[PDB]
């Protein structure tokens, strides 16, 4: 899993400058990046969506003189590198388990700035759950590659539309149904989205409620973005499970070359802390661990409007990023305790009861020191919280 | 976008008064300067249609001795500048953009004086709706341009040509159909505007109802007319979001330098008012709302007969104009619509609740959405001489319009 | 047009021979190379049909010694060369014509074999007329890019499939009906044609009728089938219109190196003319006309009961093949039913003469005037070894069909 990981990080950087120093995109902004970043994911899974040749927005303009326009680019030479990648042999099949991540970790942006809850509506429950609906949007080979990174709800909200669309039918909706009992580790909660995979769903608003106390377990992974997956130039010990992640991303910050865009200069703070929210998928971790682990407050979104148009998004000023602690990707569920409605009730009472999450610990900035966290001023402070 | 709006006023009037000037057409009669206006826009986009000379109708005479002839007007020196303004440089692109804006206001007079309805009638819905048929007879590439201000239906009318009965069809038709999403904010609307570009238009009258009910947004800009171009002397604050072309219309109506033609003397106060209509694109506008802000009553084209030829349209007195507060320009849509928590950490707190304990219903629900909104609007108005928030109390003419 | 043809028919080979090779599966079986070759075409056009990699009926066994099994292939190699292929600027916009003639001509073999007539069925008319129902199920692709040779009965089926039930409807219906047009040369076939456009069928009926008497244009092309190709190994002067493809042809049947398949070894000859037929489009030809062309009789439907199901038929023996005579591919339709001074000059002059002295009937006259043909074609036929120009005077198996 971890052992062509160092690799991988190395092309996907050379057709990811290949791509914007062919037509002269700038890689010092975040939005030339990402759009291009949207251009080099879709080249990699989605390979018929993307054209040949198309106009993207971007920043056009040298030493801080760039203004918006649409800027055409050959992607002809980017799109017949990322096909042969698929069934590459030096990958040993693990290209589809990585590209799963690159894609969930690279939208998380589009997600914070236009906050939409477009799962959890579908599943008809609370709004406030999307959070749990992680890996929406991606492609279904993706989510049968890495299900476990994609969360409960788009593989319920999956086994809803397989409901809601043939014996290759229930080959997806096993590979739904059993990543969904993987994920969530609760002994009520399996048997509970038992009846989601027939297709009642009165219990759903009570799935709904179980996702307060229970936490399914969701896989995560450490993955830089395209705005810093083009600023880094070192990969040699690129893994997944260590703090090589945050001490290589803190170069990027230090070398304080990527810019970053937004409606206003407000936004630097939001925009950086949404670099911390993407690369650790921290979006819903919390503001006081944030701050505990990151020596920073992040900025929620209830402190920001709307975000302007990807049209009318300018420079607002150099990525920076701090840290202070690190750990381990979350692997198991994080709360661990290792009528019907009142046995769900209470296992619910159960992991509200508990006070200490993790696997084994928190580590601190330089290595794998077991620090415990303890606690911030932050508490119940999050982005979307 | 208002960068080039202070130096785009002056070459446009510098050509107006040239083109006048030149056969002694004199430019205190709105007439002579809405004939010969229409003349310029004429170079300005669609350079092959207008005559290189040509007999129009103004008003020739000295001292008030003004009477309808045809004299010939050489327009050459004039379309060599706006051909070339095009794609001229120095407007940065926003010489299209700045023009659809200039033509769609002009044309406006016409369209008050000779009350007709060719959007709605062509999309067999209410004649009251020409409201929203803002921008009906402007050139495709302006409404390519400015397609924000052109209001939907004109824009649901060029999607109706579309599917009344080439890859480039569509092409007109995405922006077309994407304009008329941006223009109408309804999520029913949104949603049942794209039937109409499959085909459909039995919901074009719900779409009439529902246009009644959920008010689209459309972008507005505060732009001079030809008679008051002329007459405007200054432009160093000449752009687009401010008070400087109210403060702009009184400095001319201060000025009583401009006459108005008409019928008979009795459309003095109504063509007062077309100048408030036009400029500030209110033809639509409550009376009530004008009143209060314009400190004066507004008459309604009920009270006034039918608008006699434009050959024969005699000055019946001096243009007057005066306002009291005003407002920036529409951007965002005025009808907007827009108890627990999920604790989702270990660290505990205070448990605290808040709670103590069809398609066309859809439309309607929606259209019963903006029933229950008591609130229009975006951010505020703002008072003569400075932008002071004056919220509107009332006018006893509200609810009254032009031509309701 | 048959500028590519050569370098077409050559990588078309050359992924015929990789995509067997691959998996050992011998060339010298026509069932083997007829599934290899529809799973290459699917890969052609309708890329989403077929799978990366499946198992299919196939022949496995060294020197005769094949049974039917199902073979594992891996089609992706070949996938990706007829994606890449699909807007190649090498093939000049033909790749889709070329591919829609491929796809005509090796959809043929199944259907003799298993006698179904869908068009007519759904047409409601005459079954024994599917003879004008060419170029059914193929892609809507295809179907755009060779209309002329998609027959005017599975054209019709499309329009009265449009009219059994949107910019796009209306570009399918008025090419349906203008391919419609091109092929029913009939004058009153197309005013007909026409009445089915709007929507008339009480005239489907009158439309069989003036097929069965009225031939319509059948634009066709010299286009080898699967075993065939992969048992061609010349392409130098692969055109369209000459002997080019009868000599190569004659010279793979002289080769002897083709085993076909069949219910028993009876169809043998059977299979032999099946081969001619979709080598040369001659399935509706009369049966003298084949006889006196090849040499050799022409067995019918008629003589042989239900073909077995694909998985039991068997090697019965090897393709063999021979002919005196070749014509070029007909282009317009086979049958074709195509004195006095007027002095504009006011000067007298001797003057000079040569001479002394309902809808469905102008419908059934067209019908009896094309009866009155006794000549079918429109140039000659052409003797073997050249292009000379040939009549055939008649057979004692005329006026019969392989279905007939």
């Amino acid at each position: 899993t971890e052992s062509q990981i160092p690799k991988m990080y190395e092309m996907i950087r050379d057709q990811m400058r290949t791509l914007a120093s062919t037509h002269k995109i700038p890689l010092n902004i975040d939005h030339n990046c990402e759009v291009i970043g949207s251009i080099i994911m879709a080249a990699c899974t989605n390979n018929r969506d993307l054209r040949p040749v198309d106009k993207y927005w971007f920043l056009m303009g040298p030493a801080g003189a760039e203004v918006m326009t649409e800027v055409e680019i050959d992607i002809q030479p980017q799109l017949q590198w990322a096909k042969g990648a698929v069934h590459d042999p030096k990958y040993k099949g693990q290209w589809y388990p990585f590209l799963a991540l690159l894609q969930i970790s690279n939208k998380t942006k589009d997600t914070i700035l236009w906050q939409k809850y477009p799962v959890t509506q579908e599943l008809e429950i609370s709004n406030s759950l999307e959070i749990y609906a992680n890996g929406h949007g991606i492609k279904d080979r993706l989510k049968n590659s890495r299900p476990r990174s994609v969360g409960p709800l788009v593989h319920l909200l999956h086994l809803k539309r397989l409901q809601e669309n043939s014996p290759a039918v229930n080959g997806i909706r096993k590979s739904i149904v059993g990543h969904l009992k993987r994920q969530c580790i609760g002994e009520t909660q399996k048997a509970m989205i038992n009846q989601f995979e027939m297709g009642r769903w009165e219990s759903l608003s009570t799935f709904a409620a179980s996702l307060l106390a229970i936490k399914p377990r969701i896989e995560n992974h450490f993955v830089l973005t395209y705005p810093l997956i083009a600023n880094c130039e070192d990969f040699a010990g690129a893994t997944l499970s260590d703090e090589w992640v945050f001490k290589a991303m803190e170069k990027i910050s230090n070398k304080k070359t990527l810019r970053v865009c937004g409606p206003d200069e407000k936004w630097i703070s939001f925009m950086n802390q949404i670099y911390i929210h993407s690369v650790f998928q921290t979006t819903g971790e919390d503001l006081g661990v944030l701050e505990w682990v990151f020596g920073g407050r992040f900025c929620q979104r209830k402190e920001f409007g709307r975000y302007c148009k990807k049209s009318q998004t300018k420079v607002i000023g150099l990525f920076t990023f701090q840290y202070e602690y690190w750990s381990k990707p979350l692997k198991s569920a994080p709360r661990s305790i290792e009528s019907f409605y009142d046995q769900v009730r209470e296992e619910c009472q159960k992991y509200m009861d508990l006070k200490v999450e993790g696997t084994t610990c928190f580590y601190r900035k330089g290595g794998h020191v077991e620090v415990e966290f303890p606690g911030s001023a932050h508490c119940n402070t999050y982005l979307f919280g």
